[PDB]
């Protein structure tokens, strides 16, 4: 029966697979967590650049409802495409080099989109094993072939492309891995995807807006273009939704067939203003700023780290993974952090390979100094 499926799933779960509660917070976003009536320095959220607080944005959020409602009222084919919306599409596009920008209301919906309207049963996907669920979920639920290589290993990669394939191949992966917060190498994979006939797909959700002139790409950076580029907002840009970059035939391919485009809500329009106005902080000398600060943050922290029992991953993103070893150890460690007023959660097993148990930290351009400080201050005291 389906409560028999249910019940049996939720039963089976061993101990380390089960998800804690969610917690509900005050504040979530940026340098400070309020959780109950308590303050916490934030070592979780996703606001790469504080710009979820930031005035402008808020006030753009604030007078595009005063300018134009709340809701689009429908779909982009229909009523529910504003002036603002293509603004922030011919902003997006020429921001990051490419021809055409499409909007969605996430990344998860961006990159399902595009996966459902390109790729067909004969096709084949070659997917970053590690890469973000928003991605692979969307690859998995295609009727395309899904095939995954190593992560970041561009030989496994090639042999995947050289197989036969009945269809095209499509490539997957993230500008920086939402995991450990290390880069793709774009440039060699790019090689290798021509070389085999595939079009690139990337995600950069966790490197948009805050590395590269700009704050343009971990594909900018890397002097890459790829057929597809997806952007998300709701980490680095302060704010929520995605667009898809891309020329000017695949743009027109996705609006006369993408179901996903055609006939969803458009966000609303205050939404894209915000948006727009978060663009404009991004790419001016604010923004450079913000990125300034948290590149020396992230020295700061790492700097730190070397006097430390623990060990460091591979990233200059604000994904700075902390590793410590032993699960009961990095759980006693997350709850003493918590304790001390520094908000940060555990990861253990099977998330992560074995003995790999660490701690998830991210840092923020809104964090200060001494805030890192307090940080290393108590791992030292508890590691």
């Amino acid at each position: 029966s389906w409560q028999e499926k249910i019940n049996a799933a939720l039963d089976a779960r061993r101990a380390a697979d089960a998800l804690r509660r969610r917690y509900p917070v005050a504040q979530g976003a940026g340098r400070w967590l309020v959780a109950d009536d308590r303050q916490y320095l934030n070592f979780s959220s996703n606001d790469y650049l504080g710009l979820s607080h930031h005035p402008q944005i808020i006030r753009a959020w604030q007078q595009g409802a005063e300018q134009f409602g709340i809701g689009s009222g429908g779909s982009g084919h229909v009523s529910g495409y504003s002036v603002v919306h293509q603004a922030l599409e011919e902003e997006l596009a020429e921001w990051l080099g490419y021809s055409r920008a499409l909007l969605f209301i996430s990344g998860f919906a961006a990159n399902q989109a595009v996966i459902a309207a390109m790729m067909a049963k004969e096709d084949r996907i070659a997917a970053d094993r590690l890469s973000h669920a928003s991605l692979l979920e969307a690859a998995s639920l295609s009727p395309s072939q899904l095939r995954r290589f190593a992560h970041n290993d561009v030989t496994h990669l090639a042999r995947l492309l050289a197989s036969p394939c009945p269809g095209q191949q499509m490539v997957v992966t993230e500008g920086v891995f939402s995991m450990d917060g290390d880069s793709a190498p774009l440039a060699e994979i790019q090689q290798v995807t021509q070389q085999h006939n595939g079009w690139l797909m990337v995600d950069d959700a966790h490197g948009t807006g805050v590395i590269g002139e700009q704050g343009r790409g971990s594909c900018w950076l890397q002097k890459v273009k790829p057929e597809l580029l997806v952007v998300t907002f709701g980490k680095g840009f302060g704010v929520s939704g995605a667009a898809v970059l891309c020329s000017s035939t695949v743009a027109d391919y996705l609006l006369q067939f993408a179901r996903h485009l055609i006939y969803s809500t458009s966000m609303p329009p205050a939404q894209a203003q915000a948006l727009r106005a978060s663009l404009a902080v991004i790419r001016s000398d604010e923004g450079d700023a913000r990125r300034e600060k948290l590149a020396a943050l992230i020295t700061r922290f790492r700097a730190g780290v070397q006097d430390l029992p623990f060990t460091l991953a591979d990233s200059c993103s604000a994904i700075q993974p902390l590793i410590v070893g032993d699960n009961s150890r990095a759980l006693q460690l997350a709850e003493k952090l918590r304790q001390q007023g520094c908000w940060v959660t555990a990861i253990r097993p099977p998330t992560v390979p074995a003995g790999t148990a660490r701690l998830r930290l991210t840092l923020t351009a809104a964090h200060e100094m001494q805030d890192i400080d307090r940080l290393l201050e108590v791992l030292h005291g508890n590691g």
